Order: C-alpha cells, then structure tokens, then sequence
C-alpha cells in the first residue's frame, strides 16, 4: 500500500548549461583595493552616546561581500547586432575569481580579564582547595587556524546551536539546563568563526559571560553547513568553495563553580579527608593555532570554474554575485602607545595609555562571460518556477497586471488640512534581504572590454590560449 | 603513559568525499542480502563539548561562583546517501542450493 | 543522566568518542515496481539491491574534545624526578 | 636598504606610534618595517616594478603577555560582571603574541638553484631600460650572531 | 524476525526516500559524471 | 553602460611584440660580495 510506485510528479530542475548559451565576448572589472581598520575586542563609543567611535574589526569577524552588476542588457558593444533585445536577454556568468590580501602574515590573539578557571588539570601533586567567590583570571589564547571560500548568488547560509523552547511538563528550576537548538539563519558579516567551542549564543546559554575571551562573548559564532549547503535544487547558495584549517590541543582546565549536575558515586569509589569532596568535573580544553606557512594560503591564486556541484554553472541571477571570505592568517594586532606627559625621564606606567588597532586588507579581481537566453514555453515556467523575482528586473516583457492590476490608488487633492488622511508617496524599496547588513561594494561603472591590460587576466589568455583574442 | 591527541587537519578528513566500489576483498560484490545494509562509521574529529552555565540568582552583581550551575552538553552530526544497483538471479539447483 | 532516584534516563549519554552503528532496511525490490517491469520474470527470479557507492555527511565544525576524572590513580611525575619520592599515603587520587 | 623584515608586529613607524621605545626589540625600534604589496607592484601597466618574484615565510605562536601601563580605553563592564576585592580592578586587556621561528631546512632553500625567466605577469618581458637592473634580495636562515 | 534483536543500536528506515533520478541530487550527479553520459530531457 | 560605450584605441602591449630576440648571450658576475656589522644597533 505505503510503496509500491506509479507516480511522477517532479519535472526535474535541471543543468543551466541546457538553455544558457556561451557568447565569445569576456570582459572585466575590479575595485582599487579595500582595507579596514579597527579595534579586535570590541567597538568604541562614546561612554555617554549610543553611537560608535570606532568600529569593531579583527580577521576573526567573518567578511561578505555583496557586489552589484549592471544590467548587462542596458549595455551596448561592437556587434550588439548578434542578438534580438526582444526574444532573448542578456546574463553575466562569472568564470574565475581571485582573492587578493597584501597583508604581511602573522596571527593575532584574544583572552580575558577574568576567566573561569580552577586550576591546571595537567599536573597536578595534591588535590586541590576549595572554590572561593570569584576565581576568575586574565588569561588568553589563539584561536583555531582557518581559510574557506565561498561564491554563488545566493547569501551563505549558516548554523549555530542555540535555545529553543523547552517541551513544558517539568517546571523549569533557576539553574536548570535550558534545551539546546540547531538554526540555520543567513550569515552576517561581523559575526565570529568557531573557537573551537561551537557555533552557538553564549549570550544566551552561558549566564557568566566569563567562559569565553571578548570577541565572542556577545555574538553568535556560526558555521557554513555545506550538506544543507549544496543539497539547494539549484545550487544557487553556493556552486564553488574550498577550505583549509587545523588545530591541536595545548592546556586542560576546569570551570570553577557550583557543580549542576553530581557523577553517580558507583563511577568511583568514595574518598575521605580532602579527597571527600569532588573536585569541579567538567574540563574545556584550550584550542591552538599552528604554524601557519605561505605554502597553505588559499589567495593569491586564480580560481578557474567551469563544473559545479549544483546545476548552476556560474550564473549570477539578477546582477548579483556573492564572495564570503574569512581568514586568520592576518589576525596581527599591531600595538601602539601614546604619552601624556612627554617631560619626565623616569620611565612611568602611568604616563602611556594603551591602544589597539587593526588592519585588514582584501582585493577583488573578477572574470566574467556574457551570456543569453531564448526565451520559449517551458523557459519562462521554469525560470517562473525557480524564483519569479529574478525576473522581474527583465522586462519579460510581459505583462505586467495578468498577475492582477492594482484597483485605483485614490489621489484627491486636499490641503491635508481637511480633515483626510495622511497619504505618503511609497514605494522605494527594492531589497528583501535589506534586514541584513553587511559590506557593500559597487563595480558598476568599472568594466573594460580588454584583459590585456590587466594582471590577473592574460592568465586567463595564457591557459586558454592566444593573444589579443583573434589569432588562432 | 598519557596518551595525546595531535594536530587534526582538514586534509585527513576520510568523509564529505565520494566513494567508489568496484572491488571488495570478499567475494561479495555490494550485494546486501535480505535487504539489509550495515555502516559503521566512528571519529573523533568533531569531538567538541561546548560548556554553559545557568544562573540561579540574578541579582547581585557581585559574582559568586555558588551563584551558577554547570551543565555539558555535546553535539553529533551524521549524514548519510547511498546509490544503489539493481540486481537479479536466475535459479536452477546448485544456485539454489 | 538519570533521575536520582529513578533508573529511568533523564539524558542519554551522547559523545563523539561513542561508537556509532548504522542499520538500514531496503523494501523488498522484487516488491517494487519498475516504469517498466517486463525485463525480468518475477516467477523464475528475484530481485537484490546492490550498493555501488557510499557518502558519510558531517556538518560540525572540527574541533578536539576531552575526558578527565576526579580521582586518578597517580604517585608523582616521572619525566623529571631532582629527588626521590615520598611513600604512598591512603586514596593520593587525582584530578587529571 | 637596511631596512627591517616585519617581526610579525605588521609594517609601521614604532618611533612614532609608539612612544615607549621599550615595546620590541632593539633592532626594530627605530626603523620602519616595511613590507612589499604584490597588489600595489604587480599593478604596474608594465610590470617594470618587478617582472618575477618568489616568497616563502612561516611562524607560530610561542609566549602570551601583557603590556603593562596606563589602560587607554577600559572594556564596557557588560562584556563581564564586575569582581572585588582582588577581583576589583580589571587586569591589563592588551595581550601580545610571542613569534617564533620554526626549524630550517636544506630544502626550503630557494638560493643556490637557478631560475629561468620567459613569460612574466607584465608585459615587459626581462627588459633592462636604462641599462639598469635590480634585484632585492632578503632572508633570516644565515642570521646566526 | 531479528535474531540480534538482542543487540540495540541506532536505527534508520529509508524504505520511503527512494526516487529515481539522481540528477536531482547533489550526490549522484557525480556518479553520472564519473561514469559520463549525461542524458536529460531539453528545454 | 555609462563608461562603455565610447572606445578608443590604447593598450599596453607586451613587449615581446616590438622587440626581437638575438642570437647572442653573456655573462658576467661579481666575484663574492661580503658584509660585516653589529645586529643590534650602529
């Protein structure tokens, strides 16, 4: 009854090498450069204000990037003459990528001023004393070692653990452990790579705000679930990614509190005497960078993209390309010092006050191929099938109201100061995923139609092949 | 002696990759009788406890460390996809046999 | 994780280090209808699946955990020794 | 020339920035790290910058620390809960990494081989204009004392 | 039925999610890929 | 579109285009070149 099978629904998403046609033309654009500054451990404001003095920045906040085309179909050329505006349009499809970083390598570091500690589980020749008020201690160390990239049309999307809503028969007790939720959410920038202690709100599960260095402590570390990932029907989140990180153990601690939750005693046997009581049983360890090398970088490279998991091959709906770059190759927080009194000779601590600043460079090179579409029974479904809207910066060029027509936008001419409504004149907004905010770069104006003058291109000559173009 | 884990690499990572049998070591070739099919699958490599603590009191801000319970919790994932052949057997005795 | 009293499971017992065992039932095939089912004759033949290829997903990000215990059987340190030891007390168990 | 590898302390005037003379090494303090920008160089038209170059550098952690002074900017207390007692004041914030050098090989050497040159990324190709040729040159393997 | 009843270990059912066509699939479009001979319908 | 459309004749060229490659090679060399200083300061 359950299965045995007549029945086909599905007609099958299918390649976009199918209807996408491959033109002869290629051009390119790039930004000058981009860097950013400012302080890894937290933002600077004003002590009084809301407002921010200095943005919070470090190689440990994840980067996105969101680059604009112009519509290609806006655009003319030399033989534009080897198409029809009508029936077809016109699609960028992005062949190759780079990623440049200038930045000299060397990692950075974080800690915090009051950690929760007990003591060193390492070594240890007698037990241990018993937990005072506030133990708490200025320690620090390196975080986990990681390059990944990330390219597609769609934003990267993410998962942490976070708390969900406990199923209610027990009445939760003060100091009760919440239950524990895997979320997928879109992927912002500023947000933090793992420590090594899992993408997850300590804001949230941890009351003590002290289990963790700064960086992390407030926001949400997140982690890019390539199964989710690539398993989209069109692959259009992501079609191209590699990845590289590492990491090895260095200390063992223990939290230091109040125990939630006693081992059952047929575990062990009991002691006595200071062996009577337990000490604290939970350990976290403490994750280390390793020797980074210039061999392992992942930039500086050219990416060439012909074949992609997904049936989208490097087509870019909507004038819209995505990159989602993140490294801690360049985590170096350089450190500076000012003097208020310049007089004195005697070396003082307290004439210096302390700064932090700290840099992050990236560089954006782009490939791109032209292509178009024809445009019959099924193409339009299936387009319409995949997302409506990505059509609707074409003209289609239909319809436009065999949707439906508005029905009259009542325009009736008052001072306002009848008594009348309000009437404000609408309709700006052209971005559902506006709720997000993250870095913004426009390329628009900056295409040329030669490669030759470029770096990165006559790469893209020399493994093709030719000169110039037109010589066999 | 204490024993001691090492450096983990993404590049050691045996799975998120694709696999190909042709060959088995057994006579068996892929073939999962009574309709049964066995994985066994074990690694360490995600082996992460995040740790988090609750408050009882949220008052006093004078921190206290009888003011929080501690509690470990511990994540898994697993994924699984198989392709499948379809195979048929004919009969007569020995076979049978 | 049990209630105290009880020897009922309030959590199970859940870490990486746990073997895993996977079992995984196929429909019967010769029960399976085919688009088109004339090649074969189900009288004189059956059906088997074969298992061509296999993937195992993981999604967490990578990252080392731990065990320790309260009190472990230990005298001293053995690497680097300036003095011979003391003699064994009673329950010298360690947290390690 | 004479001028200083970055440290791993990232490429910048310690003179000025810093005024406490004691935060590095001797060596350092006065000059200027510099270090070169690919990016900046290999966008020449002509690559005349440099037609060819190779790179190799490595590093890993070693020591953690603390400057030790006058705090310029405390943390905002709601990123922890404040103590007492010993607990009351806030250590130093600013921690800086130790560098450390890893173990040399013979084969990382990237002296004493020959290197052919015909296809470069600019479109001088080993062209010498003004009968003038340069080549910069820098390593740490042989800085025994 | 089982024998090894006895024994408890974690348990999946498939017997639903089979389908036809790998293309739709991350996976198997790369069995078709290694193997070659893409065949597809037009449009 | 906006910076498009007009064109111009430009480009850079690659050098190998007007230049021409001879027959001949030399070469020539330093004999060994040798430095001596204190690593801390002058």
């Amino acid at each position: 009854a359950t299965v045995y099978l007549p029945p086909v629904p599905v007609s099958k998403v299918v390649s976009t090498d199918e209807y996408v046609a491959r033109t002869n033309i290629y051009y390119h654009a790039g930004t000058s450069r981009l860097l950013a500054v400012g302080h890894p451990y937290f933002p600077i404001k004003k002590p009084n204000n809301n407002k921010i003095l200095v943005p919070k920045v470090s190689g440990l906040q994840y980067r996105v990037f969101r680059i604009h085309l112009p519509d290609p179909n806006k655009f003319g050329f030399p033989d534009t003459s080897f198409y029809n505006p009508d029936t077809q349009r016109l699609v960028w499809a992005c062949v190759g990528v780079e990623v440049g970083r200038g930045q000299p390598l060397g990692v950075g570091i974080s800690g915090h001023p009051l950690l929760n500690k007990l003591d060193d589980t390492e070594n240890a020749s007698a037990y241990a004393a018993n937990a005072g008020v506030d133990n708490r201690e200025c320690i620090s160390m390196d975080y986990k070692q990681t390059q990944l990239c990330l390219i597609g049309c769609k934003p990267p999307i993410g998962e942490h653990w976070g708390k969900g809503s406990p199923c209610t028969n027990v009445a939760v007790n003060p100091g009760d452990c919440p239950p524990l939720e895997l979320i997928n959410t879109v992927i912002q920038d500023g947000d933090m790579v793992d420590t090594g202690f899992g993408a997850m709100d300590f804001t949230t599960l941890q009351a003590n705000k002290s289990e963790v260095p700064l960086d992390i402590c407030t926001s949400i570390c997140k982690y890019p679930d390539y199964i989710k990932m690539v398993s989209e029907p069109y692959g259009d989140s992501l079609f191209f990614y590699l990845r590289r990180e590492q990491m090895f153990v260095r200390h063992l601690f223990n939290r230091a509190g109040a125990v939630g939750e006693n081992v059952p005693d047929d575990l062990y046997i009991k002691g006595s005497g200071s062996t009577a009581n337990l000490a604290s049983s939970n350990y976290f360890p403490t994750p280390s960078g390793s020797m980074v090398t210039s061999d392992a970088q992942i930039f500086n490279k050219p990416y060439w993209l012909q074949r992609a998991q997904g049936h989208n091959n490097g087509i870019c709906w909507g004038n819209q390309l995505f990159v989602t770059v993140v490294d801690t190759t360049r985590s170096t927080n350089m450190s500076l010092c000012a003097a208020i009194s310049t007089s004195e000779t005697t070396y003082k601590n307290t004439n210096f006050k302390e700064y932090l600043r700290h840099g992050e460079e990236y560089d954006l090179q782009f490939i791109f191929q032209l292509c178009k579409i024809t445009l019959t029974a099924d193409v339009m479904t299936y387009i319409h099938s995949m997302n409506s809207t990505i059509l609707e910066d074409w003209n289609f060029g239909l319809q436009p109201p065999p949707g439906g027509t508005l029905e009259d936008t009542y325009r009736f001419v008052t001072s306002q100061a009848i008594a009348c409504q309000k009437h404000t004149p609408p309709a700006p907004k052209e971005d559902p995923l506006k709720k997000y905010t993250f870095w913004e770069v426009n390329l628009k104006e900056k295409f040329s139609a030669d490669l030759d003058q470029f770096p990165l291109g006559r790469k893209f000559l020399l493994q093709a092949g030719l000169k110039a173009k037109p010589k066999f």
